[PDB]
């Protein structure tokens, strides 16, 4: 366990920097991460939603320490495709929205010991590095609603936060 | 005569949503910002920099108001070129550096009664509208430098918040 | 005694200052001063009659921390090359920039803060403050580079802005 | 009243005469009189105190071939030469001043009419003396510093000394 944030909070919202040197500090943040993400049933997490401001995210789509991505520093060189499936979030707990996010996705990005790599994805590889990515930009789901639709959502989980 | 954000600030780092109906509200919004902007002399100002989380900027690179700039929702329609001159912000008080640009820039944007318009810029006001932008996805000049310049100048401008 | 600028209009803005005698330690007493003040401002440049020093000191940083300081004490342009312009603005013309006429190179030899002769290759940015900070010591503001109008009207501005402060 | 050095207003860049009107032709006027009555051949406004780019000349002492410039400017020049130069803001001093020799002028007249003059030997260089006024040059400024230093230091004391 860290803490994972919810909605509203002002560490959500901000872009975060990059990390400059993927040294043991960096990589003990990422299994900290690791187990976070493992502890809440999540498919990715990124390093904001436990209010650590850095361009870190973690994903394991199947959810068994297989395919298990480490994307620091990450950037999408190329995308193609429209795709967009109901998206839910640890840091907004019981809402889904759809969100229209690119089918096809090429990420580069730092591994845990510091190398840089290039990755093609698709599905929900590519639909959760895309998700995951917002958050290192201070973007939630909830920024594809309707200002409206998103107010209330924020209203509810500050009712929630207060109760928990 | 609203506060100017000073680096680090978490509303300096936040991706300002789109205004959705450019009012009255919107217009005094504006003229604060100009107001601020003369107080300050500064030439460009985005609204995060007076903790206003919206897509709005102004700009008056001579400061005699004779040819004032207000940019609301601003796209970027294409670019081209480079130049770089070494640039400071109001946000970044004291320090300035030399960032990457387009040369020449054609933006879109609203204008104060939310008409559409077309500009086409080069030299100085050019940069400032790529900055101001920047601004507005939560983007500084500090972040194109080393981490070492960055963190130096985060280090010596927290001193210097605490002396404010 | 505050680390403040002479604003326009001032008499002491447009006067021709005379070249510094010895490099002694009033001297270098005031070049530390004229960094502060033109940190203090936020300022990239600064000349001596600015905190009303009769005498021919600059001091620049373009980059504010401190890394390139040049001083230029007794400054002259040994040659220039092609054209430039850049809105600028001055500390001592709160609030207003102009596009001034500018060489893009220049080569200027001047003496350093302990008093010993250098020679300086600069383009830019720096060119240009080199340029504009000479001409304070030789009595000339950017505001003499306009028309009669746009500078009366800014003259008019700052009377009223520096009672105002 | 002719102003003696040191004094700030001596070392000012003058302002253009926006309205050659009848306060500067009062000026010009007033500035021949001073001029004859103090023996020049040559006078510029800031030497009365009047921080405006304004000249006053009579080489011949004649009243014949006076020269009034009114923002003038310099547009040629060509040559070599020297005189040993004097001022009225600076009694009893010359010195060798490296001057043009030839001067291509373009000022107002009395009556703020554009005229463009070629110029030499004196008239060249007091032309050249009178512009440097309007720009705070003395001719002072072309010595070496201590020179400069030790006439500034006589003529405080002269100063006082009235
Ligand atoms: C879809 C794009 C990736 C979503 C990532 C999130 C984790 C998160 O908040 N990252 O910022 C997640 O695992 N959310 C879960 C989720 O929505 N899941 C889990 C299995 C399938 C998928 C349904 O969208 C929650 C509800 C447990
Ligand atoms: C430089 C491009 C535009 C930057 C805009 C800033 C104002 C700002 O903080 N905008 O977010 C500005 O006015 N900058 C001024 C500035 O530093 N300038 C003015 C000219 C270029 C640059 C320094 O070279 C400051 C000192 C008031
Ligand atoms: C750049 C030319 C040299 C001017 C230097 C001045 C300081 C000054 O008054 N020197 O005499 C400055 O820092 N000017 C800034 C400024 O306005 N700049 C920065 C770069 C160019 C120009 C405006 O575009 C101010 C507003 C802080
Ligand atoms: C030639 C340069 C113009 C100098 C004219 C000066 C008058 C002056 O003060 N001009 O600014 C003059 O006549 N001065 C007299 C003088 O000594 N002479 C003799 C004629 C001109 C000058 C020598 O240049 C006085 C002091 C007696
Ligand atoms: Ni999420
Ligand atoms: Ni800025
Ligand atoms: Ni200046
Ligand atoms: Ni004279």
């Amino acid at each position: 366990a860290l803490n994972v944030l919810i909605y509203p909070d002002d560490h959500l919202k901000v872009v975060c920097e990059p990390v400059t040197e993927v040294n043991d500090a960096i990589r003990k943040i990422v299994d900290d991460m690791f187990d976070t993400m493992y502890q809440e049933k999540g498919i990715g997490l990124a390093a904001p939603q436990v209010d650590i401001l850095q361009r870190i995210i973690t994903i394991d789509v199947e959810g068994d320490k297989q395919n298990q991505f480490v994307l620091i520093n990450p950037e999408i060189l190329a995308s193609e495709g429209e795709t967009g499936i109901e998206e839910g979030c640890l840091s907004i707990p019981g809402f889904r929205a759809l969100v229209p996010r690119k089918e096809k996705v090429t990420v580069r990005a730092l591994d845990r010991d510091g190398k840089e790599f290039t990755l093609d994805a698709d599905g929900l590889l590519a639909i959760c590095i895309q998700h995951e990515i917002d958050h290192l930009n201070g973007i939630l789901f909830v920024d594809y609603l309707s200002p409206l639709k998103r107010q209330r959502i924020k209203e509810k989980l500050i009712k929630y936060k207060k109760q928990i």
